[PDB]
């Protein structure tokens, strides 16, 4: 086989390239949120926590990955810290992605309660708790779920390690049952399936809200046509009963309120005429509603639709981030499943292990590109920072 330094040189060069780009792009994200008060909202506090975890991949996890590739002699607990630190950063990423999804689900489900429920102060406390939990989950092997008690004595003596020392190789110190059942199934796949569930629920909520606005609108217009081609008070009365219910529903901001006030008032004016049997006076009064609709109600309808469409576009952008996380991490998890569940299978070759490691690290480069492409407020801020400060 080719001298191992040759494959190592390629691996290390690739890891350093990824580290440089992870740091630069994620620093830009943080700098943008810092500069632009329009980016300073609770959603973007989780974006910043996620960017911090990605900067720590370039600054720490990649140098650790380079180190552990050598199989250097180390105290087994020092070795575990180097092997497991990236699991803390990845767990922190999962908590941030889950928080973003739930945040967007609260914003679309109860918009009026959002600002008083989801505050900056609460977000900061959740981020701190999530970072503590990420340390506890990713460094669980350091608590004694590890192979330090069953060292590879042949590798230890071949590499010349001292006493209490092991050849520091990931799959010699970190148990595969930890990596498959605890890390992958419980701590990554369950949260990814939950996020999939939350985004589903966001898109279902948006679609139901957009459908309800269109139905209210159509109830308005159809009942207007019922009233026109009507032939007695009872008919005009029944339609105006529908319209009034529909109009109070659409209502649920001074220029807005004046609109629904006029409309409801006109509906009651025409209701009083109908109840008095005055059918043509009722119909004339109902014809008035058309100018209230054209001048106020169509404006509110188009603004509510535009807000919901923006929320759908934003939820697609954030879900793409989750999909790219899944694409970059699953290969390594799936290889661990083959290693663990298929002892009769040939182990994935080294070149494939290193490709899957590098792919996982590339995930710390991509988020700044998704933001620049998909989110106008980020792209415009990145442009200002690059033109001005470079
Ligand atoms: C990547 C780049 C674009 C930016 C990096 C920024 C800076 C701050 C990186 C900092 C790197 C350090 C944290 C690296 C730590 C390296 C440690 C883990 C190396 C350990 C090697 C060691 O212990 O020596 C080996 C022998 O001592 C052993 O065989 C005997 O005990
Ligand atoms: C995010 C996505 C949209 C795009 C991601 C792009 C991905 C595929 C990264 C591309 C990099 C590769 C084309 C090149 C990497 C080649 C590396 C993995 C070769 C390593 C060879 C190897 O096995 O060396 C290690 C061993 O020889 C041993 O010495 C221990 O280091
Ligand atoms: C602020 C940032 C830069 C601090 C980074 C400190 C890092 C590099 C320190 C903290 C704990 C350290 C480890 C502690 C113990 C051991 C076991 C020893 O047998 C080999 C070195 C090794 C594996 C150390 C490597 C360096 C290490 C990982
Ligand atoms: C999430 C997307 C990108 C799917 C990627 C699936 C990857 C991880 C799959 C596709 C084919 C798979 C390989 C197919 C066959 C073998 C041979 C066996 O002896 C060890 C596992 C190994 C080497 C598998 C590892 C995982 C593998 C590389
Ligand atoms: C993509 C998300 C939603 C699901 C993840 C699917 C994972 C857990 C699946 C996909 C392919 C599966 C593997 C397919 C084939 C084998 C070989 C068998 O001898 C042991 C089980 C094993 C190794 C499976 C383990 C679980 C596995 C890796
Ligand atoms: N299985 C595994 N191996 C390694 N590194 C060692 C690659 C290797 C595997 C076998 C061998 O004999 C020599 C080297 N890093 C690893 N990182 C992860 C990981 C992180 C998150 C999910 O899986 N899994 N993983
Ligand atoms: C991109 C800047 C320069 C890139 C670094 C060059 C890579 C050469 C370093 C080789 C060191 C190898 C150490 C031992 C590896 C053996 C692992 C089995
Ligand atoms: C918002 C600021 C981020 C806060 C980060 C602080 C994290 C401190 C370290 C966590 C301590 C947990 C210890 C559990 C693992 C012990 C294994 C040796
Ligand atoms: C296993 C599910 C993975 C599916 C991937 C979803 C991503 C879709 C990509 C379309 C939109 C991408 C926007 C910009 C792409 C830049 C990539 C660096
Ligand atoms: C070896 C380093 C790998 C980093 C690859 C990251 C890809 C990010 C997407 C860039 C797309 C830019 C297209 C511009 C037209
Ligand atoms: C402010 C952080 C700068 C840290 C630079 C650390 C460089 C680490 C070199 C490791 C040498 C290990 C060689 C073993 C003999
Ligand atoms: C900054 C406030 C401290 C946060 C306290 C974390 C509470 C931990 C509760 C149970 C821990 C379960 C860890 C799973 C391994
Ligand atoms: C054999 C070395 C083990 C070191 C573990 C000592 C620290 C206690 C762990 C407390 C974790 C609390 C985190 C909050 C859930
Ligand atoms: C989302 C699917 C998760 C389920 C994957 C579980 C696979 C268990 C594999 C058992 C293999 C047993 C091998 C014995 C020879
Ligand atoms: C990084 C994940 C995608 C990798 C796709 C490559 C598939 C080739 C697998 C062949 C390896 C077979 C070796 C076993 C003897
Ligand atoms: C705007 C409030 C968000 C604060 C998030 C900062 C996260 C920093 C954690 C650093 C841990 C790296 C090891
Ligand atoms: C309100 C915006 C504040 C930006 C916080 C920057 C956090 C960067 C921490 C990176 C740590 C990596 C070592
Ligand atoms: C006594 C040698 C092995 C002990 C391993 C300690 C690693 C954890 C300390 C790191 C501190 C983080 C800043
Ligand atoms: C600039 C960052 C330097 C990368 C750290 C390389 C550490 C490799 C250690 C080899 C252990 C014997
Ligand atoms: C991979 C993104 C490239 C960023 C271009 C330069 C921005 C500099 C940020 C400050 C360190
Ligand atoms: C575990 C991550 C969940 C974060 C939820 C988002 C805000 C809720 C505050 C009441
Ligand atoms: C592997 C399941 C997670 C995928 C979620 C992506 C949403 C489009
Ligand atoms: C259903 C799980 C039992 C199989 C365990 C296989 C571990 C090699
Ligand atoms: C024996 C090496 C085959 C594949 C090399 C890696 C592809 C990028
Ligand atoms: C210049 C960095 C060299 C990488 C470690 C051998
Ligand atoms: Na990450």
């Amino acid at each position: 086989g080719a001298p191992p330094i040759m494959g190592s040189s390629v691996y290390i060069t690739v890891e350093l390239a990824i580290a440089v780009l992870a740091i630069l792009g994620n620093v830009l994200v943080c700098w943008a949120v810092w500069l632009n008060s329009n980016l300073q909202n609770v959603t973007n506090y989780f974006v910043v926590s996620l960017a911090a975890a990605d900067i720590a991949v370039g600054v720490l996890a990649i140098p650790f990955a380079i180190t552990i590739s050598t199989g250097f002699c180390a105290a087994c607990h020092g070795c575990l810290f180097i092997a497991c630190f990236v699991l803390v950063l990845t767990q922190s990423s999962i908590f941030s992605l889950l928080a973003i999804a739930i945040d967007r689900y609260i914003a679309i489900r109860i918009p009026l309660r959002y600002n008083g429920l989801v505050t900056g102060t609460r977000a900061k406390g959740i981020i701190a708790i999530c970072w503590v939990l990420s340390f506890a989950i990713g460094l669980t092997p350091m608590l004694g779920w590890n192979n330090c008690g069953q060292p590879k004595e042949g590798k230890n003596h071949s590499q010349g390690c001292g006493e209490g020392q092991v050849a520091c190789l990931f799959e010699d110190v970190v148990p595969m049952n930890y990596m498959v059942y605890f890390n992958f199934f419980a701590c990554v796949l369950v949260p990814l399936l939950l996020m999939l569930g939350v985004y589903l629920r966001i898109f279902l909520a948006a679609r139901r809200q957009l459908a309800d606005l269109e139905d209210n609108w159509e109830t308005l217009n159809d009942n207007l046509k019922v009233i026109e081609k009507a032939d007695n008070a009872a008919q005009v009365k029944d339609a105006l009963t529908k319209m009034r219910a529909a109009a109070l529903d659409a209502q649920k901001m001074k220029d807005f309120r004046h609109g629904f006030d006029i409309l409801v008032g006109q509906i009651d004016d025409a209701l009083k005429l109908a109840n008095e049997g005055k059918v043509k006076e009722a119909q004339a009064a109902a014809e008035q509603l058309k100018t209230t609709r054209n001048a106020y109600i169509q404006k509110y309808l188009e603004r509510a639709r535009s807000t919901l469409q923006k929320e759908v576009h934003a939820a697609k952008s954030l879900a793409i981030i989750v999909g790219l996380f899944a694409l970059c991490w699953l290969p390594l998890h799936i290889i661990n499943c083959f290693t663990f569940f298929c002892p009769d299978c040939s182990h994935a070759p080294l070149w494939l292990m290193y490709l899957a490691i590098v792919l996982s690290h590339t995930n710390s480069v991509v988020n700044p590109f998704i933001y620049a492409y998909r989110i106008r407020e980020f792209r415009q801020t990145f442009r200002k920072i690059i033109r001005s400060h470079v």
